[PDB]
């Protein structure tokens, strides 16, 4: 109840601040994209779709970081771990993945609604544009990864199905790079993360 919550907040204030920053940064990129498209005379569907898209870039930058296992294991042993629990890296990964799935659904729905406002048939917008085709494929990949990563499957005896489907992350990243064609800079964060992971693996290697 109330007493437990006060205790929790006091003991995890850095973690809470981290998450509040995560929320704030999502809101900033979302609203920034909304304001941009709105100033161009875009309808509300476009504004929402673009807002989701901007936050999808942001979360796409973050999703892999907690899964750089040697880097997280190194970090767990630094004084950073006295402030924020690096053991919860997987819980942050899961959170970023759920947020992204919600945003992907909204982005998809908003783009579908925007397709109805065009003097072009729906099927030509969805299966006759680069963005439609790549987006649909990216959506399917993501649905497959998301469904199989849920605990009833992943922890309920179908770990192998989860694990093989999750190797789709490679395909996910390829498609995202093909789908969001102008702004590829988001991937610099994981690229840097991956270089740190390689350096750490090298240092520990024989
Ligand atoms: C059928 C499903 C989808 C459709 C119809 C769709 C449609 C679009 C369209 C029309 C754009 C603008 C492309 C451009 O400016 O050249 C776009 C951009 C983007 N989409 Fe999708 N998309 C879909 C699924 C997804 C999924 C599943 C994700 C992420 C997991 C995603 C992430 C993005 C991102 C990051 C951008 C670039 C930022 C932006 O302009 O909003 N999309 N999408
Ligand atoms: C686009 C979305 C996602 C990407 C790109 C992604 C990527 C990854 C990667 C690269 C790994 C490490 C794989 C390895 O061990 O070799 C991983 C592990 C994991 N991911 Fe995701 N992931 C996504 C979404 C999700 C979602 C939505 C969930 C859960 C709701 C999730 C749960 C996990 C879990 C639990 C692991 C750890 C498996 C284990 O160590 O037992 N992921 N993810
Ligand atoms: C730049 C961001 C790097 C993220 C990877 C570091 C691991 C984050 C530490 C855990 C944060 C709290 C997660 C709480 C989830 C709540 C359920
Ligand atoms: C460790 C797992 C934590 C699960 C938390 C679930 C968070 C989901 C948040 C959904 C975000 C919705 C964004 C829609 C934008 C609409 C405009
Ligand atoms: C403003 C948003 C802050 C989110 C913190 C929630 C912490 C829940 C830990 C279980
Ligand atoms: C979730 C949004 C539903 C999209 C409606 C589009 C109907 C297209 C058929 C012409
Ligand atoms: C009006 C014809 C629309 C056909 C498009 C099929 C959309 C598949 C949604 C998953």
């Amino acid at each position: 109840g109330s007493a437990y919550i006060k205790y929790y907040i006091e003991n995890n204030w850095v973690k809470i601040a981290f998450l509040a920053l995560y929320v704030f940064v999502n809101m900033f990129f979302f609203m920034s994209a909304v304001e941009k498209y709105e100033s161009q005379g875009a309808n509300l569907y476009v504004q929402i779709a673009r807002g989701c898209g901007a936050t999808l870039n942001l979360n796409g930058a973050l999703i892999l970081i907690p899964m750089l296992r040697h880097f997280m294991t190194w970090l767990r042993k630094t004084t950073i771990n006295n402030y924020i629990p690096i053991d919860e890296s997987i819980e942050f990964h899961k959170l970023v993945g759920q947020v992204m799935f919600a945003l992907a659904i909204v982005h998809t729905g908003a783009h579908f609604l925007n397709y109805t406002t065009l003097p072009i048939p729906f099927a030509q917008s969805l299966f006759g544009t680069k963005a439609g085709i790549s987006g649909f494929l990216l959506l399917l990949v993501f649905i497959i990864m998301w469904v199989t990563a849920q605990a009833p499957i992943r922890k309920g005896g179908k770990f192998a199905l989860f694990y093989i489907a999750h190797m789709g992350y490679v395909l996910w990243f390829a498609l995202a790079l093909i789908h969001g064609p102008v702004f590829w800079q988001w991937v610099l964060l994981p690229v840097v993360g991956f270089i740190i992971e390689l350096v750490i693996r090298w240092k520990a290697a024989e």
